[PDB]
């Protein structure tokens, strides 16, 4: 029936680090995923992910109706006119079983000159009562600087494997601008479960969520220990296994724009599974204004033809579009 992907476990811990050969080693088992399946399993990453969970659980498993209203996104609660991508994106009992958690970079406050502008894909945080859920903001802004900074030194290993100096994309990965989000997403055990939050796909599989590239530069995912993801190649979908102790990484849609789909963007799609699991992404977004210019690492001038694209432009399209394909999540 459904074969396994090859998703290799790599040990990104050189790319903290100043040995400049061990990280090319590394760099070459980056391009080589990203080449083949598109998937890796970025092992020996430094992050505390048990705490991660354990927060998480905290926070989904005790929130309340009420406090769900006050933190909705405008989708949910047509006061929040503001919460276009932070906030709480609601499950709807008997239909969608999804609910998930969203919130940007903490350095996005009413002084933040892109807040002052209201320059669209930046909005300031919302959070829920501090007495309600003691510690849980602390941990969310604490874990958002842990995760960019593996984010920053993946992007140092994606730059070696393109041929390029490690800083050429992190220099415009920025703690005072990144439009990075993390999605804390909790998908529930329920009897009976709901089919209207079932999908069948063409080969007959029943799906949460629909095939799709991913609106980012890379995803860096944690999940819980339950097999869920596929990953399309030419000769069908295949499984992707789960491993709770490392987070898992491919790119986005950027990414295969600026390389001439050199580094293409995999199309994947989430099995449904009645099992109460975590999906924590970190989508790594750049600013508003960032544009790099597309090569083509075939060629040997690398020229390309593609127009540069403005990482603002791209955002804001891109998550529209993947509402509307895939529906409101
Ligand atoms: C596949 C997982 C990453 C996860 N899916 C997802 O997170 C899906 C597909 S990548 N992503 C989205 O809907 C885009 C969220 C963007 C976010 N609100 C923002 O403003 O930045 C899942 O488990 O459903
Ligand atoms: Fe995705």
């Amino acid at each position: 029936s459904v074969s396994k992907a090859n998703v290799p476990k790599i040990d990104v811990s050189p790319l903290f680090g100043d040995d400049q050969a061990a990280k090319m080693r590394v760099a070459q088992q980056i391009d080589a995923a990203s080449r083949d399946t598109g998937f890796f399993y970025a092992v020996n990453h430094g992050i505390n992910v048990q705490r991660l969970s354990q927060k998480t659980k905290e926070f989904h498993m005790s929130i309340t109706p009420e406090e769900k209203w006050d933190l909705a996104i405008r989708a949910y609660n047509k006061e929040h006119q503001d919460q276009v991508r932070a906030g709480y994106y609601l499950s709807i009992p008997g239909k969608k079983a999804v609910e998930s958690f969203c919130y940007l970079n903490p350095n996005f406050t009413p002084d933040h000159p892109r807040i002052q502008a209201k320059t669209p894909t930046h909005e300031v945080n919302v959070w829920p009562d501090e007495t309600k859920h003691p510690g849980f903001q602390d941990f969310a802004e604490q874990y958002y600087w842990d995760v960019f900074g593996l984010s920053s030194a993946l992007l140092k290993g994606y730059a070696l494997a393109l041929g390029k100096e490690e800083n050429f994309f992190a220099r415009h990965f920025k703690p005072d601008d990144t439009l990075a989000s993390v999605v804390l997403i909790r998908y529930p055990y329920l009897d009976p479960y709901p089919e209207a939050a079932i999908k069948t796909a063409a080969d007959g599989t029943k799906l949460s969520f629909e095939w799709h590239e991913d609106v980012s530069l890379i995803t860096v995912l944690y999940q819980s220990n339950v097999q869920n993801l596929q990953v399309e190649t030419a000769a069908g979908y295949q499984d992707i296994e789960a491993d709770d102790t490392g987070y898992l990484i491919n790119c986005g849609s950027y990414m295969a724009h600026l390389t001439n789909n050199y580094y293409k963007a995999p199309i994947h799609r989430v099995k449904w599974v009645n099992a109460e699991r975590q999906s924590l992404p970190f989508f790594v977004n750049l600013g508003y204004d960032s544009v790099i210019d597309p090569f083509d690492p075939r060629e040997p001038n690398g020229k390309s033809d593609r127009e540069p694209l403005s990482y603002g432009d791209y955002l804001q399209n891109g998550l529209v579009s993947l509402i509307n394909k895939n529906g409101q999540t």
